[PDB]
């Protein structure tokens, strides 16, 4: 009971899909995480970046699964000196490559929402990324808030319920093609 979100990467003819539970976010999406091995990673990494990121795809493949998904361990990645673009403000998010997000998990790519989502929450606070409400009835600077509110910081979504913001976003997105409900 999701959706399929479409990303460019900025000034490349690359995209990459994650699947999200709550596209009613996408305005509070201020980064996009691939796993390390996602396979558009070696593609987009800038000449700069290069060395970092293959150390660290080679770091995260010495780690299992249940390590890397373990929420007490501290927060790690790089950037992969690229950004991905938001499909519906245009807004440039850059991407990074972290151990937390799985090959498996999805589609091997997240949309962080560091606001609403504890582990992106604790990687925005480790690498000192944007953290941006969308859900009102927190206080996201100290604490992700990790319930259902109303909209807010979202243009034509603000005030609407979970239940209401789903469905417009995905209208907005299937209309233009950069997203789909998905099961």
């Amino acid at each position: 009971t999701g959706a399929n979100v479409t990303f460019k990467v900025k000034g490349t003819d690359k995209e990459f899909t994650v699947f999200t539970t709550r596209p009613d976010t996408l305005f509070g999406a201020t980064f996009t995480v691939l796993a390390p091995e996602h396979e558009l990673v070696d593609a987009i990494t800038s000449s700069e970046q290069a060395e970092a990121v293959a150390d660290y795809k080679h770091q995260a493949s010495l780690k299992s699964d249940l390590v890397r998904t373990d929420l007490a361990k501290e927060k790690t990645g790089v950037w992969t000196g690229a950004y991905a673009i938001n499909p519906v403000n245009g807004k440039e998010m850059p991407i990074w490559i972290a151990d937390y997000v799985l090959a498996s998990y999805g589609t091997g790519a997240v949309m962080a929402v560091p606001a609403h989502d504890q582990r992106d929450w604790e990687f925005a606070k480790q690498f000192d990324l944007p953290i941006v409400e969308v859900l009102e009835g927190g206080n996201v600077e100290e604490a992700a808030y990790t319930e259902d509110g109303l909209h807010v910081n979202s243009d034509f979504l603000d005030g609407l319920n979970k239940e209401d913001a789903i469905a417009k976003i995905v209208a907005s997105l299937e209309e233009k093609g950069c997203g789909q409900e998905k099961v």
